[PDB]
C-alpha cells in the first residue's frame, strides 16, 4: 500500500497568507481574523540586523509604515504591536478564509507541515519534524521568512511554527505564533550554530513498524532486550533515550504486527552496531526519524 | 539552501474533490465546472472485476443510481458519458471553486504532486515521479481510487493522473484525465505485473548538479566519459539510457556550475561502482531520481 513523507493538506493556511512590506523589506505574513502575523525583524534595515534595538525601532514606526497585500488587495493596518518575537498588525479586515484554529507550541521529535512562501506567495508543502536541537531542515530561499508550520486535527488548524532565520548549515530557526524561538536562538545578525543534534529513537521504531506493515521484514530478528541495554547503545550513537512512555506509544504498531518494542530495539540495536548488510527499508539507506507513531497510524490504517 | 521532496499547495485540488457511490462502491471524483470525473471501475460489482464489459454495465444505469457528495451537498447528476477508463458524471451545479487547470500526460521522469483522499475528504499531500515501468511509488490504501496527481505552474492546475489500482508488488497505475492508462495496464483484476523497474538518470544527474550548487564537492572527479560508454556502465546498475535531449535539459545546470554534463556523467559512474563510503548527498544515503531537472531549478537558482 506504500510509505510516503505526507504533509497535511495546506489549503486552509493558502487562504490565510500575505505579503507584508516595511522599508525593502518584504516577507510573508499570517492573517487570521483582523491580525496579520510576521517575524518582527520585518522593521529592520540590514544595519539594524547586526544589534536591533526593537522596542526603539518600532515606537519610531507608524501604521502607515506597514504595506500588507493579500492578493491583489492592500489591507489597511490600523494598529501594530509586539509579542516576544513576532509582529502583529491590526488590519480594517477579518479575512473570510480563516478557519477554525489555534496557536500551539510542538516539543522536539513532534512533526509538523510547512507551507514554504514568497512575497505571501504559497509555492510549496513539505513535512518535517523539530529536531532535538530545534532547528528543522526545511528548504528556504531569500522571502520565505514567516513561511508557517502547521497540524490539521479534524478541521482545526494548530499553527506551531513561523520561519525566521536560516543557520551557517543550512537548517531553519524560528519562533511558535506567541514568537518564543524554538531553541537557543536571536532575532540578530550574529554567530549561531545549531547544536549537535541526535536521532529521535521514538520514530525510528515507527518507522520500522511502517515496513513490516509494508512488507519489509528482512531486519526482524527473534531476540529481545532490555530499556537500559538498548539505551547504553543509544546514547553510544548519539539517539535520543527511549522512554517507557515511548513504549507506550507504539503499543498500536507492537499490537498490529507482533514485534513489541524491545522486539524492535534488538532489530534496531543490531542496526546500529552491524548496519543495514547493504539492504534499504521503505527505499532508504538511512533510519528515518521524522515520521512519529500517529503518523505512521495515520497512514498505515 | 536545504532540499526536500516538496508538494505543490494542495488548496486548488482541495476545493475540486468528491464523493461518487454507485451500488457499495464508494471513492473520489474530480469535480470540474459542471463535471466530475472518476474512475469507471465505480460502476462494478463483485464478479464484473475480472472481465467487466463497461459499455453494458453504463447503459444500465441511470443519472439516479449515482449519489455525488461535495462535503454536505449532494450534486444532481444530469447525465454521464465513459471517456476510456475515465467516467464523465454531468451535474447541474458547476464547481465555485473550479482553478484555471488542463489536462496533460507527462511521460516517464515527470514528477507531480498527489493529494490522497478518502471519502471525498483529502488526507495528505506527496511528490511522486512517474516510473520507467509507468507505476507510482505511492501511498494509497482502499478507498483512495479518483485521487489525482497535478502541477502548479503560475496559478494554472495541471491534471495529469487519476488512480485506479494497487499492483500486486504494492506500485499503483493509473490514468491521465482522459481515461488513457499509463504504461501496458487495464482496469481489470486479470493478472498484471510491471515491468522491472529503471533509475531515472536524468533526474540523478540533476539532483548531483543541485549537489555541487548547494556546495556538495567530494563526489566529483577529473574524469570525463563518452554518451556511449556512459551508457553501456549505467545499463548494468538498471539506470535508463541517457539520450541526447536529457544532455540538452541539463545544459544550464551544466553552465550554473561550470562542469559539463559528461563530466557530471563520470562521476556517477563512480558513485556507482563505489557507493558513498557512509557520506550523504543533499541528506540521502542513496542516489535520488524523484527531481527533475525542472524542479532543480524550481527550488535552487
Ligand atoms: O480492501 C481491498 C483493497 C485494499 N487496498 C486497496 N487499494 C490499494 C491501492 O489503491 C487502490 C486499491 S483495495
Ligand atoms: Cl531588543
Ligand atoms: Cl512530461
Amino acid at each position: 500500500s506504500g510509505f510516503r513523507k505526507m504533509a497535511f493538506p495546506s489549503g486552509k493556511v493558502e487562504g490565510c497568507m500575505v505579503q507584508v512590506t516595511c522599508g525593502t523589506t518584504t516577507l510573508n505574513g499570517l492573517w487570521l481574523d483582523d491580525v496579520v502575523y510576521c517575524p518582527r525583524h520585518v522593521i529592520c534595515t540590514s544595519e539594524d540586523m547586526l544589534n536591533p534595538n526593537y522596542e526603539d525601532l518600532l515606537i519610531r514606526k507608524s501604521n502607515h509604515n506597514f504595506l500588507v497585500q493579500a492578493g491583489n488587495v492592500q489591507l489597511r493596518v490600523i494598529g501594530h504591536s509586539m509579542q516576544n518575537c513576532v509582529l502583529k498588525l491590526k488590519v480594517d479586515t477579518a479575512n473570510p478564509k480563516t478557519p477554525k484554529y489555534k496557536f500551539v507550541r510542538i516539543q522536539p521529535g513532534q512533526t509538523f507541515s510547512v507551507l514554504a512562501c514568497y512575497n505571501g506567495s504559497p509555492s510549496g508543502v513539505y513535512q518535517c519534524a523539530m529536531r532535538p536541537n530545534f532547528t528543522i531542515k526545511g528548504s528556504f530561499l531569500n522571502g520565505s521568512c514567516g513561511s508557517v508550520g502547521f497540524n490539521i486535527d479534524y478541521d482545526c488548524v494548530s499553527f506551531c511554527y513561523m520561519h525566521h532565520m536560516e543557520l551557517p548549515t543550512g537548517v531553519h530557526a524560528g519562533t511558535d505564533l506567541e514568537g518564543n524561538f524554538y531553541g537557543p536562538f536571536v532575532d540578530r545578525q550574529t554567530a549561531q550554530a545549531a547544536g549537535t543534534d541526535t536521532t529521535i529513537t521514538v520514530n525510528v521504531l515507527a518507522w520500522l513498524y511502517a515496513a513490516v506493515i509494508n512488507g519489509d521484514r528482512w531486519f526482524l530478528n527473534r531476540f529481545t532486550t532490555t530499556l537500559n541495554d538498548f539505551n547504553l547503545v543509544a546514547m553510544k550513537y548519539n539517539y535520543e533515550p527511549l522512554t517507557q512512555d515511548h513504549v507506550d506509544i507504539l503499543g498500536p504498531l507492537s499490537a498490529q504486527t507482533g514485534i513489541a518494542v524491545l522486539d524492535m530495539c534488538a532489530s534496531l540495536k543490531e542496526l546500529l552496531q552491524n548496519g543495514m548488510n547493504g539492504r534499504t527499508i521503505l527505499g532508504s539507506a538511512l533510519l528515518e526519524d521524522e515520521f512519529t507513531p500517529f503518523d505512521v497510524v495515520r497512514q498505515c490504517s
